[PDB]
């Protein structure tokens, strides 16, 4: 299993503008378009993203293209971030996927806000980091996904996804 497969499980795939768990306009594989209430602001962001007139709908190829860009951007952001980079470098391959997952869903900033959990992952205190990660809005708002990512951190295997 790889990052793409993991995130595809967590975000699903939709070819028409949709609202995410938070009520924000999204398309494809978790590609956030806008936080603006306007469906028109979304359609416009969509056209800009695709470079064509989409009218709120895209093909699977287009969805996958956006997906490739988003994962690449997530990874490059972690590698450029002073707070994230060191955690990342310290982890094993599977657990690195889990940090990418969080950054994809919640942005660099968000993640960088989990100070204490980050410190615990760095020290490799798995069970304790797991407990701390759960004490978050993230866990309360999307418990099944959070559980999956959290289990990945705790065990270092893909069991939660299998
Ligand atoms: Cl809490
Ligand atoms: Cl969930």
């Amino acid at each position: 299993m790889n990052i793409f497969e993991m995130l595809r499980i967590d975000e699903g795939l939709r070819l028409k503008i949709y609202k995410d768990t938070e009520g924000y306009y999204t398309i494809g594989i978790g590609h956030l378009l806008t936080k603006s209430p306007s469906l028109n602001a979304a359609k416009s962001e969509l056209d800009k993203a695709i470079g064509r007139n989409c009218n709120g709908v895209i093909t699977k190829d287009e969805a996958e293209k956006l997906f490739n860009q988003d994962v690449d951007a997530a990874v490059r952001g972690i590698l450029r971030n002073a707070k994230l980079k060191p955690v990342y470098d310290s982890l094993d391959a599977v657990r690195r996927c889990a940090l990418i997952n969080m950054v994809f869903q919640m942005g660099e900033t968000g993640v960088a806000g989990f100070t204490n959990s980050l410190r615990m992952l760095q020290q490799k205190r798995w069970d304790e980091a797991a407990v701390n990660l759960a004490k978050s809005r993230w866990y309360n708002q999307t418990p099944n996904r959070a559980k999956r990512v959290i289990t990945t951190f705790r065990t270092g295997t893909w069991d939660a996804y299998k």
